[PDB]
């Protein structure tokens, strides 16, 4: 896995077009990975509550979006596996991301992203940042 650069990941981001993809920007996303995975790509969290695992720098659950091989009652929306969440190239993520956003929830399936970025000044993520 990989730890990103903030900057970075900005760019990479950007590079996905989730820059302004259904009203949200650079910024909130950037604020989400911080509070998800502090940037890391190999971050996982145990769900003691239904089995589950959050992977990856935006913290996919292993229930509804990605397949793990491991968990009850699974879906795997996003038609991909866990595990390739943890490698350094986050291209899955982000299209995963894409589609859970479109989801009548949007950010907000990010509790965090609510919690930590949602109606504040999210502009300072990516300020000093060359985009």
């Amino acid at each position: 896995g990989k730890i990103y650069e903030q900057c970075e990941l900005a760019r990479e981001f950007k590079r996905h077009g989730m820059d302004g993809y259904h009203g949200y920007s650079l910024g909130d996303w950037v604020c989400t990975a911080k509070h998800e995975s502090n940037f890391n790509t190999a971050a996982t969290n145990y769900n003691r509550g239904d089995q589950s695992t959050d992977y990856g720098i935006l913290q996919i659950n292993s229930r509804w979006w990605c397949n793990d091989g491991k968990t009850p009652k699974a879906k795997n929306a996003c038609g991909i596996e866990c595990s390739e969440l943890l490698k350094a190239d986050i291209t899955a993520a982000v299209n995963c991301a894409k589609r859970i956003v479109r989801d009548p929830n949007g950010m907000g399936a990010w509790v965090a992203w609510t919690k930590y970025c949602k109606g504040k000044d999210v502009s300072q993520w990516i300020k000093g940042c060359k985009l």
